[PDB]
């Protein structure tokens, strides 16, 4: 039919895909901390967890779309049980592993999603395929504001108008339904726009092959379930990840930097998320009238708002890996100098506007030296390394847990900037490692 066609398809599905998943992430700590009975230190390990399996996960699910099932059917298959994943996230039972279960089956479902819509733009572009991965991954954050602005007045509302089961349930629901839309939305623009695509996808599906897959992705979920539920199996998986990646010139410093900025990207999730919801002010005021009042989680719907905002301006040399942590640096600076100013116990709002602006500049300017400059010049390691860092990033996370018995905001602010004053300096560090490393980068060329 088309290029840009094809593509549109493709970035669409991926749009309700992360609809989907981030309306999920914006409430899944607060669910462990608020609903389910956790302790933040327990809630950013479990999820800093998830998110690592989440992210070494489509390196095994990459090579089934190519190498065993198709791009198209592994997509699609990522899709729905990824679907069955927010499925099980409504069922009101407020049991650990049912709900570690339903993360488990999206741990499964996103290694089977993610890599297979990734190789689809890219065959559907056989250079313009940076012009096409750069709206993909706009419509990512378009999807993703609509989510997490969305499911947290879900919650809310719900929550208000029945009584806490379902709410969080309720917005799980409509993560589900965002991904039947998407399904739907394919399955209205099947081989019409994708057609031509996927190395074994031009012939019938392999049933032996298909109930293998099946069958060791059951195993993947329990696995998963399991290593979620045990913070020492995570931790001792983690590690052996860990020693595993290490043991296997240029693209070296380029991935350990890509650790380091992972560190400063899960704290969103996290610590951030924890001292948006216990000291920060959710009343948002234009100076100097009202409109309107956040719900915590919906901060984090700053991001890609912002990412949005900032890549039009910016449209308008790894130093933008240096720029890109000094501006995540001044970003921890401002969540620092939350207490010094904008404070009455629980106070900011704009220190949140300003915080997550810095930041995700930093972002933007990240964003794409990772991919692309590594596959311009393995993808496993990579993928270990970066899921190794959200973990890490959690531990990290939890340099600012506050204790459950610990409510008065008066105090809880401290231990959050204290954090977020050293992640300040933390990313000067990285500022410094980045622009040193520099010149190694001229003795090459
Ligand atoms: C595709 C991208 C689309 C991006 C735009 C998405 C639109 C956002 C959809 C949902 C918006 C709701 O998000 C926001 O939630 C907060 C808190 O729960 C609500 O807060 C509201 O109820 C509370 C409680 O009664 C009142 O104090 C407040 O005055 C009122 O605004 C807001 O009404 C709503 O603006």
């Amino acid at each position: 039919v088309s290029k840009t066609h094809s593509f549109m398809t493709v970035s669409l599905i991926e749009l309700w895909e992360r609809f989907g998943y981030y309306g999920m992430q914006a409430l899944i700590v607060y669910f462990m901390v608020q609903r389910l009975g956790f302790d933040d230190s327990r809630a950013n390990l479990v999820w800093s967890a998830c998110a690592a399996l989440i992210y070494v996960s489509p390196a095994i699910g990459g090579w089934v779309g190519d190498k065993i099932l198709g791009t198209k059917r592994t997509m699609l298959l990522g899709a729905g049980i990824l679907s069955v994943g927010y499925a099980l996230m409504t069922v009101p039972t407020e049991n650990t592993w049912f709900m570690f279960s339903a993360l488990g089956v999206i741990v499964v479902g996103n290694g089977l999603f993610k890599p297979n819509a990734g190789n689809l733009v890219r065959k559907i572009y056989e250079s313009k395929i940076d012009s096409a991965f750069t709206i993909y991954y706009m419509a990512v954050n378009v999807g993703s504001t609509f989510s997490m602005l969305l499911t947290p007045w879900i919650k809310d509302y719900v929550n208000a108008q029945y009584g806490n089961e379902f709410g969080w349930h309720a917005a799980f629901a409509v993560c589900c339904v965002g991904i039947l839309v998407g399904l739907g939305n394919y399955a209205l623009m099947h081989k019409s726009l994708a057609n031509y695509g996927s190395e074994p996808d031009t012939r019938p599906v392999n049933k032996k092959s298909l109930a293998i897959v099946l069958a060791l992705a059951a195993l993947s979920v329990v696995a998963s379930a399991i290593i979620l539920e045990y913070e020492d199996v995570a931790r001792v998986f983690v590690y052996a990840a860990g020693v595993a990646v290490l043991g296997i010139i240029a693209a070296l410093i380029l991935t350990v930097q890509t650790v380091f900025f992972f560190i400063f990207y899960q704290q969103m999730s996290t610590s951030l998320a924890l001292f948006a919801l216990r000291n920060v002010d959710w009343d948002f005021q234009v100076f100097g009238t009202h409109l309107w009042t956040w719900s915590p989680a919906q901060f984090q719907a700053l991001n890609p708002i912002w990412i949005m905002v900032l890549s039009p301006v910016l449209a308008w040399i790894a130093a933008k890996f240096a720029l890109g942590f000094a501006v995540v640096a001044i970003g921890f600076f401002i969540y620092g100098f939350a207490g010094q100013f904008a404070v009455n116990g629980k106070t900011s709002s704009w220190v949140m506007i300003w915080g997550y602006a810095s930041y995700s500049l930093g972002e933007l300017l990240v964003s794409g030296l990772g991919l692309a400059m590594i596959a311009r010049y393995m993808m496993g390691a990579y993928f270990v390394a970066s899921g190794i860092s959200q973990y890490l990033g959690g531990v990290v996370a939890n340099f600012a847990s506050v204790p459950q018995d610990l409510v008065d905001p008066l105090q809880t602010l401290p231990v959050y900037t204290n954090l977020f004053n050293k992640l300040g300096v933390a990313a000067v560090v990285c500022t410094i490692i980045a622009l040193a490393v520099l010149p190694l980068m001229r003795r090459l060329t």
